[PDB]
């Protein structure tokens, strides 16, 4: 009689239509709150986030809304698509709770990183992100916050970025919840304040890709200080004319950090990370660490763009505004509740 029935799922509650059935968690690689869940209506397996409260603040209710907005606006295999949208909520002042629907996925990225996989599943999980990544730019949104824990792959490998980035407006404003922001794949003009164009989202992939061979987040550090010293150990102190580009009291920092030569390709990359048992393997590490080089480029003037890294020899094998203004609580719930009801 009621369309709604509630369930327990770890700590978290999931009030959830009928048709959803034989709710699991899913924990890792996700998230939010995620279930694994039979959908008895579309006869198939669905991934289930519940965005609890997403109004309780201006830094949980911009994203949820953006997200809830592009999620709309965007059509692409590579990127998340909605299968549904609800509210156990009738009214909008008993307004609590979303939930979004998907396809089941198999796997965050960070566990596929973790295996040793071949250069056919590296080049494809790559190219994918390419894919995804231009048709984003197509449509005007500029990620800048791309990141493996928010990149989703099936058993066939293939692969779907789950958001949309960095809002247009900042601060990015303190979270006052105990979790913590993942800054690692962020590129220099987003450590340092910079300004960008789209290839931002390139450095994001060098990260993903260095890390696949190396095992090891590439830029580690408790926040941008520690962050930025990676960076320049690897690659090297920048030049002159990306340091005419920076901010005049980001630029002192940088310009008065001790100078580094930087560490070649092979020696960030050596053949022993990679197969070396053939010659096609040969061919495909000396491709690999090009395309590396191309991408792990701190000025961005200088970085590869998406179009040139799709038709790089290592990928082009797979080739076949509203509304980020200051809103209150109830403002937010409003936004957020009429586009729950579309
Ligand atoms: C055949 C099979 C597969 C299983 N899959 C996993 O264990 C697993 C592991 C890791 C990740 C995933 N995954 C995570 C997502 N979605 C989201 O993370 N978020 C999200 C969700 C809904 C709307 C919107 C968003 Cl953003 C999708 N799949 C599944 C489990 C059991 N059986």
């Amino acid at each position: 009689d009621n369309q709604f029935y509630s369930v327990e799922v770890g700590d978290s509650t999931f009030t959830v239509l009928k048709r959803y059935q034989n709710l699991k968690p899913i924990g890792s690689g996700a998230q939010g709150i995620v279930c694994a869940a039979y959908d008895a209506v579309l006869d198939r397996n669905v991934a289930i986030k519940k965005l609890s409260r997403p109004f309780q603040n201006q830094t949980h209710a911009k994203r949820a809304y953006r997200e809830l907005v592009l999620m709309k606006c965007v059509n692409h295999k590579n990127i998340i698509s909605l299968l549904n949208v609800f509210t156990p909520q009738k009214t909008l002042e008993e307004f609590q709770d979303v939930y979004l629907v998907m396809e089941l996925m198999d796997a965050n990225l960070c566990q596929v990183i973790q295996m040793e996989l071949d250069h056919e599943r590296m080049s494809y999980l790559l190219y994918q992100m390419l894919c995804g990544i231009k048709h984003l730019h197509s449509a005007g949104i500029i990620h800048r916050d791309l990141k493996p824990s928010n990149i989703v792959v099936k058993s066939d490998c293939t692969l779907k970025i789950l958001d949309f980035g960095l809002a247009r407006t900042a601060g990015t404003s303190f979270m006052m919840t105990p979790y913590v922001v993942t800054r690692y794949y962020r590129a220099p003009e987003v450590i340092l304040g910079m300004g960008y164009k789209e290839n931002v989202d390139i450095w994001s992939v060098g990260c993903i890709m260095g890390e696949m061979v190396r095992h090891k987040i590439l830029f580690p550090g408790r926040d941008y200080i520690d962050q930025w010293n990676k960076v320049i150990e690897q690659l090297g102190t920048p030049c002159p004319e990306f340091m005419k580009k920076l901010q005049p009291t980001v630029r002192n920092y940088v310009e008065n950090r001790p100078k580094y030569a930087g560490l070649t390709f092979p020696k960030l990359f050596p053949d022993s990370l990679f197969p070396a048992d053939s010659e096609h393997n040969k061919l495909k590490a000396s491709q690999a660490r090009d395309l590396l080089s191309k991408m792990l480029v701190i000025d961005p003037a200088k970085r590869i763009s998406v179009d040139d890294a799709l038709q790089h020899p290592y990928i082009n094998v797979w080739y076949d505004q509203l509304d980020e203004r200051e809103h209150t609580i109830e403002e937010w719930k409003e936004l957020i509740y009429k586009e729950v009801m579309n």
